[PDB]
């Protein structure tokens, strides 16, 4: 029901990071040793999957990054910090309403049927010390405009080529909406200067890339305000650049885009997801607030995660959990805790020659 996805780089660090701990040169933190506890096999017995899927259980449903975290074996190491902030998920969804934030949202007269793609963002705030990705993309406190195209490169590419091969394997083509991720909560001091360098990031991705993502076409990148409105051509797909706060009548994210449909296109949105989180984060509390809240509690994400259906609330756009747990601590979060539903699904990552497969 859910898909997560890693970088060749990514799973490097995994490799060494178990490594590390068969050898004695590594301790794991607090939360990630919680979830080895309550399975049999030891570090040195077990295969780099479960591995992987045991360090991406350790998220919780809510945990806000940015200002939550110590970086150290009191929650989450600086080393699982690198690998988390890399996993990225995917999953079909029913997207009830476009998106809109607060009571903005237009409901779907016919729920839109797409994808999700939740994946973090760099995150450059930090309320105890600096973070793993402060110490990657910044020179001195200074944003290198180099170094945060490589980390998104490896956050963005194993999802883009997932949904490159899956509208060639439903004979469409992509048309993805993407919103300012880490352009937010997750900018820290850089919130005045972060927007053109994450609009900077997501061309160059696109213009390594493009020989590898044919059946993709319209990238239609909304971030809100701070950027100016933008029809760029990347090869042969149509970036554009349409804040929605700038912009007038801007689609919305679960929307289609202009110039496709869904007889043509396959529609996918990329979600501001958390390192640490499960994919709705604040939505799990039952706030419908941050992209990723809004996103997740405006389709059927949380239906996904725990198996559970749901019932789409039309008036608060909010996808409710079932009546069944409600007519007795009613939010999403407390389903889980309730049924003891954990974040564990199939993981996959990039190889050397750029394509998706196991970690075995
Ligand atoms: N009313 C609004 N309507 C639409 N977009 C908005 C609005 N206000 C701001 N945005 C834009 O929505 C865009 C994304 O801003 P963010 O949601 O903070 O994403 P991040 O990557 O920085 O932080 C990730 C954390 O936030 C979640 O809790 C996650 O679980 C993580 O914890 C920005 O371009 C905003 O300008």
């Amino acid at each position: 029901a859910y898909q997560l996805l890693l970088s060749k780089e990514t799973l490097n660090k995994i490799l060494q990071y178990k490594q590390n701990l068969e050898k004695g040169l590594a301790t794991p933190g607090k939360f990630f040793l919680e979830e080895l506890s309550k399975q049999e096999k030891s570090i040195s017995e077990m295969d780099i999957t479960t591995f992987t899927q045991l360090l991406i259980q350790s998220k919780k449903p809510q945990v806000f990054a940015e200002s939550q975290v110590y970086h150290d074996g009191t929650d989450w190491t600086l080393e699982e910090e690198s690998i988390l902030g890399d996993v990225s998920v995917n999953m079909p969804v029913t997207m009830y309403n476009d998106g809109g934030h607060g009571s903005s949202f237009k409901n779907h007269p016919k729920p839109i049927s797409g994808y999700l793609a939740y994946v973090p963002g760099a995150l450059l705030a930090s309320g105890s010390g600096p973070t793993s990705d402060m110490k990657e993309v910044l020179d001195n406190g200074k944003l290198n405009q180099d170094k945060l195209n490589a980390l998104y490169e490896r956050r963005l590419l194993p999802q883009l080529i997932h949904f490159n091969e899956l509208a060639r394997q439903n004979e469409k083509q992509a048309a993805i909406t993407i919103p300012g991720i880490g352009t937010g909560c997750f900018s820290g001091a850089y919130y005045d200067v972060i927007k053109p360098y994450v609009r900077n990031a997501l061309i160059h991705i696109l213009e390594k890339h493009k020989d590898s993502l044919p059946y993709i076409d319209i990238i239609h990148y909304d971030p809100y305000m701070g950027d100016e409105p933008a029809e760029k051509k990347i090869g042969h797909m149509s970036f554009r650049v349409s804040p929605s706060g700038v912009v007038r009548g801007t689609t919305g994210q679960l929307d289609y885009p202009l110039g496709s449909n869904p007889d043509t296109h396959i529609l996918v949105s990329i979600v501001a997801w958390d390192h640490f989180s499960w994919p709705g984060n604040d939505y799990w509390g039952g706030a419908r607030q941050t992209d990723d809240g809004v996103k997740a509690a405006s389709t059927d994400t949380m239906g996904q995660v725990t198996g559970a259906t749901g019932v789409y609330d039309k008036k608060w756009g909010r996808y409710m959990p079932p009546e069944s747990f409600t007519k007795d601590m009613s939010d999403w979060g407390d389903y889980v805790r309730e049924n003891g539903i954990v974040f564990n699904g199939p993981v996959l990552a990039l190889d050397k020659s750029g394509k998706l497969d196991t970690l075995e």
